[PDB]
């Protein structure tokens, strides 16, 4: 069952992002602890689309997309992976992980369904590295 | 008005990319539009400057984030 | 069936060459119009004595000869040429492309009569390279620059335009384009090229890079 | 048998590039016209050689081996292309587009006896979408 | 000291590189630290124009020779 | 008169060469004699800075055309 | 078992690329002596530390990475590459080249046992052409001409040494050489060289005549 | 086994042949001596490379040549060159000579094994000859 | 004596032929030495105008009468 | 058996050439009445070596021998030439025809011996368009 993050945390997370900037140390800790259950893609989604401006949001699609890519490049070298099954019938396509696979697009309760713990934290990883890199180019 | 939203001669690039986005995703454009329309007025408007940093592109930048990348990695420092 | 080509089309042509000159580009684009479907000896000796003054009708009867003399070489060199035949009786001889042989001598509908197509096409090519020799003969690439003021279309189209019409093998032309845009072209241009983040191995890859960054002015 | 394009067709044509341009909606409708039966490659070559300055020219005939190409990767993507056969021998090289091939080089009779009318009429589409690009990109 | 080094007003481009890289290399830093080192300071030293020029690389320079190349072929003859 | 034409002191050669073929081709002579005609008109007509030109001719020239041709290579550019 | 280069000849090497430069006919002479016998990657390695500079000599770590690069893929695309061997286990990886594999980091012992010769002849070709890319990148053939008092030998050295020491493909030096003899050589000479009964398709060619007929003065 | 020679000897020659000219007869002194074992194309093409300058050496490629072409006439004149076999397998063709036949295009290890004693001494003799003309051309 | 004898500036050159070789044929040199010596003192007398046009020869002429009808063919009518 | 031609008549026509010119009808004739009987290679150069100066001789050996050459080559196309006979073994070599061949080197007897009429004929017809030629030539 999906639950989602509290708005409350959400606010204040975007009012450190607005003060302290995205690259103080203080700020990627708030991010580390609202990134320590692993999250949907619906969820790391719309809480970059909150607590980051509209460019920074767009340089950080286009790196969580390339970071998801060397992860399924990785994936397709490793048959073992904790998101891949042992058939050829559980390896994990792009559109599964960005949450664009049938049966999940628009619906939180649906992707909680279909997708697998090593998903969601490979997922979760990728997108707080996608982070750093776009803090790092911001400023 | 997003068509008449120029870059000032002093105002920085991150804060004219910030008003021409806002600008665009708050109007009467589909969604399909948005993107296009934000990189043909990054590409136009963005002082000669950026102009020409944008048009020497050995890569062909296809999205509002990449140009906005682009530009802040080669912008002149001043 | 000999159709003669409209006297007022060679009398346009004949204009054309006269205020033109022999070397315009536009010039070398109406011969190639009226050198579309081919030619009889008689049509093309006609034309070129219409069209040309007599120096430069001798200088190209001259080399339409030397053209005309390659190409027989090259037909004895190999017995599948489009004007020669499988056996040793259906050999070309310079008297059957000029129109001297037998049976042609100042009679266009014999002339259509026995000749070939591959015939025709070879005479027709020969005489379209001697127009050129005798075009370049009649009236220099590194000596060319981009002016100050002047765009770089214009540039790049003297440019080609001059090396294309010398005296360079075909397999020299392509670098020495790149190369000339790439040391004349006056330094705003020449740095465009050199900082140029891909290898641009082509003179049209060139001008459309350059015609993309170019300095708006 | 081949027959030739006018020269005075062509003429006109020229004047017209020469003083409309080559982006002008005249210049693209003319270039149609003259479009309208399939060429072959001798045609359309000699015809552009006319009508388009040297550096165009070389525009030219960059855009128009790029877009060939992309139509031969079609073809090698679908057996049935009506410039293919059924069978293996009958595959489209791009010697074979381009007027290169055996039989061809120079010779517009032998390529009109070789050529296929789906050949033709894919050697005309792809030098009118490289007319267009080229005519974008000079202005 | 490498830290001190700076590309003079009038000082050509591979001077500058020569002293940069003779200091850096006989210096007390490791082995594997030189490299990023010389980079990192033909980037934030060598006078504005050559920052420049190096900022608005359309390809990424990962060498001090490929960064020494790019220059000398771009560089401001003067 | 094709026996009266004479290249002028100001005259170019290609003008002389256009009138002397002209006046021979249009005259009452044969056809197989105007070849050697206009090539002996060239060399005792053409004032003698040409005519030293011809008579130095290292190869042989034995048509109208090939004297034309080398005329024009080698003249005195004035 | 590995023997060393003389210092001496090092030493003389050192002085005639800090006397003479990188790209003088002669420098790339001696470094074609020197590169005589296959050297280990230690050899050719130690041997441009001493020789170039310190920036050069990163622009040739470089070259020669990216040319080994090209080597390798060639190796891949090829079994039978004379530092291959037959089974996958004699592949041979870029650490095996540029002796960095194990048993090889600092030990030219070591590194003359495992490496195969056709590995050294390949890292020595390697290491020439990245030396010429260098050469060719560290330091006009279009702005030469032949002045007034000039001899022509003289001219014909100043073109072919800038021609040669320039950034032109080795298959376009011979016609531009010709052309620029045709088109700078004050018109004395170009008129010599136009009349000319043979055809000279040839620099040298071109010279032999020229010194043979020219206007003793 | 191939023995490349001294780049110190090669040194000094060059710097005679600078000093003193092509036709002293210090300098052809110097040459007979650097030209004393039979030398493989690729030693010759390079010494020659070295000590003269661009147009002498294209001179020197062309005497070169035409000196070749004669000693093969003389062999085609005479079965029993020492360049030559008894049987009509062993002609020597003038890839051979110059370096060019295969196995032996860059290679000089590969050159040295298929090369004939006769065939290195005739290569060095004419190679003399032709240093001997261009020195007596080039002043 | 062969070895003094020069063209004259107003003197023809069939007089000057005549005379030289005259003087060779009638010295002390063996008969096979006669025709080299008498091409190479066409070649170094004969004043510098016909030196040059002997210089200039697109053929190579190896025979005294060779010489001989070449410079009078080319000579400069005067 | 050989019978010199006169020394009276050989200074009179080496006069006649030297008032008269060589190109006057009258020479032209005289030398035509000295041309009568066909002359032995010594003969016809004896006469020119005495009639001639020294350039104009060396013009006409020029001459003769390249004439001789022609009829030589004329020879070698028709086996049925009067110098020639119908074997192989009668082929007549400029040797022959010069006088240089075999037993006839200065000897003018034994020339006379070996030559057929044919040869002798075709030497002087060689020998008188040679000089009409250098008399051509000469003024």
């Amino acid at each position: 069952a999906w639950t989602p993050l509290e708005p409350k945390l959400i606010t204040r997370l975007a009012d450190t992002v607005r003060t302290k900037g995205l690259r103080s140390p203080i700020t990627m800790a708030e991010v580390e602890a609202l990134m320590s259950s692993p999250l949907l893609p619906h969820d790391v989604t719309n809480l970059m689309r909150v607590i980051l401006g509209p460019a920074p949001y767009a340089l950080w699609m286009d790196a969580w997309g390339v970071q998801l890519q060397t992860v399924i490049a990785a994936a397709t070298r490793d048959p073992r992976h904790p998101a891949n099954g042992q058939g050829r019938g559980e390896r994990t396509n792009l559109n599964r992980l960005k949450g664009l696979a049938d049966g999940m697009v628009g619906n939180p309760q649906g992707q909680a369904a279909l997708l697998r713990p090593g998903e969601l934290v490979a997922i979760t990883a990728s997108a707080l590295q996608a982070f750093r890199e776009v803090a790092r180019l911001a400023e």
